[PDB]
């Protein structure tokens, strides 16, 4: 069992760099590590992974995804690493990650996200590493990181953070307090000022309530 | 806290690419993932990892190691991934890996290994992935892979296999039998003929007893 | 979501000691630890566990199972502990355990096993503990423990080992050499002579070929 | 190697029921599961476990410990189950459990604890099961369970909860809210009214602020 375009042995399936335009059929049920990265996949069918309950790592980075079906990861209860970096997402459905209670690494950089849904990470009690850098994020919803007790590495740089708007105060206070975990590069390197306000290029960590106004919020 | 040159958060310590000449002091005891790769480390003190029992991943690839103290990994009972690729090793001490009973990935490519000690891998019951490519190996000892029952991926290419000598018959037989797991690249791709006789450019797995002679052994 | 008769919280489902005659419906898909022991279950529906792929521990001990459907554990790739002790089995279907590649504890004591299928344990590479005591075993198939390299604990006592028959020599030779792992009790206690010949009270590990004859075998 | 009083194979050491008055010498450094239960151990040397970094399960239950040195569990970073049930502890040093970031079951029942230290469980992010039943507890410190996001099973019965005192209100409000995880027996069975006020036999989760007064707090 192995899609003809891929290499498969043991519990690892390598479909990387194969000019794939869709997720191939015949990925074994027993697969733990799935490389689908660096292809030209433009969409996921709902249910494409329903059958792949055993996955520990899902590598989807460097594809062309423009949206993700709601529920698409819902059977992945064992998933430990989810790499979605360098796709073309502009948003994420609510509840996307709620079933990924064992997730330890989540990569969401280098796309075009304009916001995150309000409860996006609330179930990710084991999450350690979270990559949000290089998107179009202006704010982080209030409380968004409050249920991430295992978090030790985060990436926030290269987002047009809107520091004139009162919405930024959650993040700006959070970064000030969790400043040892804010970084850049791969693997992570400590970089606490790397989250910067749009237009002023000043640190998000240094924004005050005085310098913001409800009137600056869209 | 953290070695001065490195970034540390959670249980991950990143000292990669820091022009290091030795293994820095102050790596916390709780470290699980240690990146020491891409430096200019020339040697390891005996005992350097004795206080790092919690390591799961040890990235030592791309350094200048020429030998390894015997027993240097002996405390690493939880070690799951050991990357020694691209160092300058010409041999491995006997018993080097014997304590590593939970090892799942072992990278030994791209150095100058001229042989393997006879029992090298006997204890690695859980080893899934083994990289031996790009060395100076002419032969594998008889029975060398017999006690690697969990092995699903192996790299053997780019070694001067000496197929005129009768010693090559263990390996040639083994490769023919375990064809499905022999490969190339990162991540692994199926490539069972990548192991070639030096010169004749015949695949190792196609060698017959008839073409070999004990008189051609060094 | 929880069977009415059971208690459920997190990923543990306790249906133990509930006077059940069958496996109840409504066991969540996310269940990792499933207690069905100490009931009056007499049989399993084929497919009963097809949906429970996240199981790590399956406690079926102290029921009244007389047979097991083939393929019944086939979807349990993450299974780590399987406890079938004190049921009423007289045999096991071929390949019953083949998909259980992560299995670390397998209990099969205290039933009515007359034999084991030839390759029963061949895939259980990570098996550490195996309980075969208190059955009706006369011999172990030649080679039956050869593909159990992770094995550190085994129980063999209280079986009518037929020491007149030459088939016992696999076992007797194996025990003599793996003597440190043979034992008794819960948790295990070292007990190398506990496995004894039927009628003679002679330890199985001391049997000689001189006392046995192919003429006394099946 | 094994202590002479005990039985050992693989990574399990069985010193249970051996009339031990102290922790014996010669427990291997590679030990993962250590049974020191049902002995007559009355204290632990500071540093006794410093060398046992690989422990996953520590069974210390049914001895006669009266105190525990602070720092004693500090090197047990991999510890997943800690069983201290049925000793004679009346208090726990502050920070006792702070290094046990991977602990999933903690048994503290059936002793003489008269209080818990304020931040006792603050670091136990993965704690799933916590046994506090059968002690001398009158209240639980404010916020004590707030940093146990993984907690799915708790035992609180058979404690003389002082419901007349305002200090009970954290606990009563907590039990009402987390009612589905409150239980009894082994394995856990659901039993939310099992925690009862002394004298009144009123479930703790049913206490009102009106029935309590800061004047009844000694
Ligand atoms: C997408 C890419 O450029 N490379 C991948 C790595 O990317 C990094 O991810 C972290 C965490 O999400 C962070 O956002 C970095 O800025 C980003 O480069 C990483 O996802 C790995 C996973 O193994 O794959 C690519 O190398
Ligand atoms: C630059 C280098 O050596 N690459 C490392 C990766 O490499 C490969 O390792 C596999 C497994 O042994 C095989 O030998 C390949 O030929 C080799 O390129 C891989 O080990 C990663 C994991 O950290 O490290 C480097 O990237
Ligand atoms: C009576 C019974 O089946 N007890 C179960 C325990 O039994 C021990 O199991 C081991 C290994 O199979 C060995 O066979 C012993 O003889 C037997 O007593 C044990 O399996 C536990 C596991 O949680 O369940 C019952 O207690």
């Amino acid at each position: 069992a192995c899609p003809s375009q891929c290499s498969c042995s043991g519990t690892e399936v390598n479909c990387a760099g194969k000019s794939l335009a869709s997720v191939p059929a015949g990925i074994p049920t027993t697969t733990r590590v799935l490389y689908l990265n660096s292809n030209q996949i433009t969409k996921l069918e709902p249910g494409v992974f329903d059958r792949l309950a055993n996955l520990r790592e899902l590598h989807l980075w460097g594809n062309q995804l423009v949206s993700l079906p709601p529920g698409v990861f819902d059977n992945l209860a064992n998933l430990e690493k989810l790499w979605l970096n360098s796709n073309q997402l502009t948003s994420l459905p609510a509840g996307l990650f709620d079933r990924l209670v064992n997730l330890e690494h989540l990569g969401l950089c280098c796309m075009k996200l304009t916001e995150l849904p309000s409860g996006a990470f609330d179930k990710l009690t084991r999450l350690k590493q979270l990559g949000l850098d290089q998107n179009q994020l202006k704010s982080i919803p209030d409380g968004a990181f409050a249920r991430l007790p295992s978090l030790t590495h985060v990436w926030l740089h290269t987002n047009p953070w809107d520091c004139q708007c009162t919405d930024i105060l959650y993040l700006s206070g959070w970064v000030a307090q969790h400043s040892s975990i804010v970084g850049e590069g791969w693997p992570w390197r400590h970089s606490p000022d790397s989250a910067k306000c749009s237009g002023t290029n000043t640190p998000v960590r240094a924004v005050t309530e005085a310098s913001t106004s409800p009137s600056k919020c869209p």
